[PDB]
């Protein structure tokens, strides 16, 4: 079937990394499809010495859909190069478990980074910078006709110099398992995913950023969200949030996808906020 | 919201989290005046986590929709649901010893151990009880799809209860369940035609049952030990199967191998598996 074909293709030069040059280290955690460990890679992509990397691999009780997701992440990330998308360095397909080798983000997920922060100390300026960097990577992805589908603060990584890196491409599709609370209303009711449903998820992410890692729709069971959204309910303006920022969020959550901003409009708005402040 | 099943939310009290399964979290609970039974009754409750996806909601509903229709001494009992004024909750029979995998693994450290005292006779009994439940489920035109020692529970009296119906599917129309998309059952318990061809039948449940048999005789051992799941595509197609474990008779191993025949029609059906296990029991 489709997976057995992808597996066999994968196991049969630009991306293949010698397994002997990879030294696995500390476990960082478990993602959408497997487990992530810190590692050092000797002579990665013509670089001197050891480069610190993150390595993705499957758990032993992996399902076909988890393996499909790993190979999907590899196949998407090969096509991508942007400062605010996590970089793929390669894969080990010839020696034991399949491994993907990716750029290491030393601060971990944006969500943890924020939850450990107070308003390190972060200013609204920082937060808008973070949002803009993500919106740039998203513009780039949308231009390439890739729909991410799983945009969330848990899926953005914070690299050296607090640079945002869009991560976790297991669910992305070259134009469901996405948590209900980050999904666009048409994705919930019609199962459609487009750049405009990525814009919806981006609005939930903005809300996460502004609340420094809050949990969306708190006290609302995801099973009860479908009906609340269809009748027009949205999250209220959070505590330390401007009218303009909240206007931006709300527009991401317009019922009609055509009435949502595009990522260029989202980037424009944050560039304007930055300079005017 | 079915009147034969809906239970007053105020009569249910949730306790500690027992773990997370295929679609959600399971919590120990107590229910007051449950199905005419006086006082409180200890139960297990299935619910969604806060970051639940549509597939996990759909799996919870699938478990409900299956358990509504089945009743067997070796299938976990559904007692009710709360589906109004809050999170959706399934209320099910509590199994005091937890999963079979856990119970067997504890038997390696907790005396009297494998000779809480377990013989091969007890293991055969456990496998037989599960085979009886599966024979009935197969009669009901259901495929479980996720048969594994982690999805069998051990209730009072060490009685086996087939559990975790989130991935179970109806085959009443065509005697097979087929999905275009990729499955969510761990690769190592999947039949070869489920893995390559996406086909699930009672005979792919038989294959999984054979993996469960191997788990049982190894006292909760890990299938295809040391083998990365992606290697199973090649490994199975080229005819390799797990080796006879140390604790296993020739007869018991022949049954496992019959469960893993490449041709599904060459595998035993659950009625015949139950018979093989009965024969083993009686001859000591
Ligand atoms: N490229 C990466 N660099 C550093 N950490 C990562 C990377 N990709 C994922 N992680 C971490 O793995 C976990 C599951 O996704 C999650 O927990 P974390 O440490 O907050 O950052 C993530
Ligand atoms: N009906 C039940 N009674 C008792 N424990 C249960 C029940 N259903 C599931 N579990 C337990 O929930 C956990 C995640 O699946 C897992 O850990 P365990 O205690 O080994 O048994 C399972």
């Amino acid at each position: 079937g489709p997976l057995s074909l992808s597996v066999d293709a994968f196991k049969i030069p630009k991306w293949e990394f010698p397994r002997k040059n990879l030294v696995l280290g500390k476990t960082l955690g478990e993602g959408e499809f497997g487990k992530v460990v810190k590692a050092t890679a000797f002579h990665l992509k013509g670089r001197a010495g050891y480069t610190t990397v993150a390595v993705k691999m499957l758990k032993e009780n992996a399902s076909p859909s988890e393996l499909r997701d790993l190979l999907s992440e590899f196949n998407v990330l090969k096509q991508v190069n942007h400062p605010h998308v996590i970089k793929l360095y390669g894969a080990c397909s010839q020696d034991g478990p399949l491994l993907l080798i990716v750029e290491y983000a030393k601060y971990g997920s944006l969500r943890g980074f924020l939850r450990e922060s107070r308003k390190r100390a972060l200013t609204m300026g920082d937060l808008i910078s973070f949002a803009w960097q993500i919106s740039q990577g998203m513009q780039y992805l949308a231009e390439m006709k890739l729909v991410h589908r799983d945009l969330a603060a848990r899926n953005i990584l914070v690299a050296e110099g607090r640079k945002m890196k869009i991560s976790d491409f297991g669910l992305s599709r070259d134009v469901g398992r996405i948590p209900v609370k980050w999904m666009a209303i048409e994705s919930l009711f019609d199962h459609i995913y487009t750049t405009q449903s990525d814009v919806w998820s981006f609005g939930v992410l903005l809300w996460e950023i502004v609340t420094l890692g809050g949990n969306p729709y708190p006290g609302i069971p995801p099973e009860r969200l479908f009906n609340l959204l269809k009748t027009g309910h949205r999250m209220e303006r959070p505590d330390n949030c401007s009218e303009e920022m909240y206007r931006l969020m709300l527009q991401c959550w317009k019922q009609e996808p055509d009435k949502r901003p595009v990522f260029a409009d989202i980037s424009k708005d944050l560039e304007k906020m930055m300079v005017k402040r």
